[PDB]
């Protein structure tokens, strides 16, 4: 059965209530010991959590039982769970990345724990699945359409979330110009596009133009990741509120590799907010003042 689904370019629960995602990502794969984060994230008002999983290509695979446990943590804490395979990141540029087909192999393997959870879980097929290599960025639309068709053929009814090329930022506007072709390829219409806004989106003009393109065309869109400063997070949040689009900040805690300033809380301590955590949860157009829990939990 279908749970969350798309109607007229927007996201709805099965009872017909519109759902506007207001959440954060949590690096579950890399920090399995920090499962308290699910309740901590809920305590600050988020309605969704984007969970980092691995299909075993680049990190250690999250098996079915582990994924079942993450889904119950989401449900227990009344959060919609967006699961994502992180191994696809930067494919065609990043050495050892997974392809979307390898991500799809993994989702099919979890079929028995995901089927029947369509009201609670969204499947983000693969994070930022192309880097900037021109020849593989040119395959974004065909590869993404192929992955959707495989998932629907395996019986998945969930709403699927697909990321853009150019490491998620789509500065080539490949996702923007071709999302109509990809959307048409899902027989159920339950596909949502996801843009990640970092340094390409430091100007308000670029942010606004990108979001309006999708809203004016009825193409479903969420801001799957964004950071602060240098993207203009003030405009990203204001515009997401004005246009009623979902957004998900990166990330709860535990950033390494130079982006330690993207931690929202220090050392996974839910009461120890950084300035980014205070901006995204408690600032203007922030999670605590704008998010609404999914009505499926009432």
């Amino acid at each position: 059965a279908t749970g969350l689904h798309v109607k007229n370019g927007r996201l709805y629960e099965a009872n017909g209530q519109e759902f506007i995602i207001r959440g954060v990502s949590h690096p579950h794969n890399w920090y399995p010991q920090h499962t308290q984060a699910f309740a901590d994230i809920k305590s600050h008002g988020a309605n969704t959590v984007r969970v980092v999983l691995s299909n075993g290509v680049r990190w250690s695979k999250n098996g079915p039982s582990d994924v079942a446990n993450v889904i119950s943590l989401c449900k227990q804490n009344r959060l919609i769970c967006m699961l994502e395979v992180h191994d696809t990141t930067g494919y065609g540029e990043q050495s050892g990345a997974s392809t979307l087909d390898q991500a799809v192999d993994y989702w099919i393997e979890l079929k028995s724990v995901l089927q029947g959870e369509e009201d609670y879980v969204l499947i983000n097929i693969g994070n930022e699945p192309y880097g900037n290599d021109s020849a593989t960025v040119a395959a974004w639309a065909t590869d993404t359409s192929a992955a959707i068709q495989r998932l629907r053929a395996a019986g998945f009814e969930h709403t699927l979330v697909v990321d853009a090329p150019n490491w998620g930022q789509d500065w080539t506007n490949t996702m923007r110009n071709n999302a109509d072709q990809v959307y048409a390829s899902d027989p159920t219409g339950n596909t949502v596009f996801s843009i990640h806004m970092y340094g390409v989106y430091s100007q308000a003009s670029t942010i606004t133009s990108y979001l309006e393109h999708f809203v004016n065309a009825g193409l479903p869109l969420i801001i799957g990741e964004f950071g602060h400063d240098n993207p203009d997070e003030d405009t990203i949040m204001a515009e997401a509120e004005r246009l009623k689009l979902g957004y998900i900040g990166w990330s709860w805690s535990g950033n390494g590799g130079g982006v330690e300033y993207l931690d929202m809380v220090y050392n996974f301590d839910g009461d120890n907010l950084s300035p980014w955590g205070e901006r995204i949860f408690y600032g203007p157009n922030g999670i605590a003042s704008t998010a609404k829990e999914a009505v499926i939990f009432g």
